């Protein structure tokens, strides 16, 4: 663990610091001005590698339109190439990865909505994104930090039309890591 753990920690430093600023430098604050009033920065969960899981690749030669958000106040459609399988609470959950139209950038954003969706956490579900070392294809695994799960644009701001996540990445277990988020201030 230790070995492609220390680098899990390389990427990570470098990570959680260009996340931050892509939703301060890149793209003004998403947090609302009443929200980040009080708060300030991406709502983050803090590294847990418990909730850091491996999965199987499962690509799709032939993709169908999915409509996810972006940070352009906006709403894009992607397209699902892949699925991933991986244990979670005792059994074998799923999460669809999805690139909007033809992304080269690692940039495979993954919905999953689970028992802390507007209880622990704001509702609309948890969003997480994974930028892997290569190019996915059928066969090969990928790691799940929902450790990084990071705040979504839709459920901070109204003006964002929600994405449309599949019955399939619905997860019926919590995912509780580090630091929480009280919608009910």
């Amino acid at each position: 663990m230790d070995e492609d753990t220390e680098d899990w920690e390389t990427q990570l430093q470098a990570n959680r610091d260009e996340k931050d600023r892509f939703f301060s430098e890149h793209r003004q604050s998403p947090i609302p001005p009443e929200e980040r009033d009080d708060f300030d920065g991406l709502s983050y969960f803090d590294p847990d590698p418990d909730y850091r899981v491996e999965a199987t690749v499962t690509v799709h030669e032939t993709p169908e339109s999915v409509d996810l958000e972006t940070s352009d106040d906006r709403t894009v459609r992607y397209l699902h190439v892949a699925t991933l399988s991986f244990d979670l609470d005792g059994e074998s959950r799923d999460l669809h990865a999805f690139r909007q139209a033809a992304d080269e950038s690692r940039t495979l954003f993954v919905p999953f909505r689970d028992k802390t969706t507007g209880q622990q956490s704001y509702d609309g579900g948890r969003y997480m994104e994974l930028e892997p070392d290569r190019d996915l294809s059928d066969g090969d695994e990928i790691t799940l930090d929902f450790n990084l799960a990071y705040s979504p644009f839709c459920a901070y701001s109204d003006t964002f039309s929600c994405p449309l996540p599949p019955e399939s990445n619905w997860l019926e277990t919590a995912v509780t890591a580090g630091e929480r988020t009280d919608l009910e201030h």
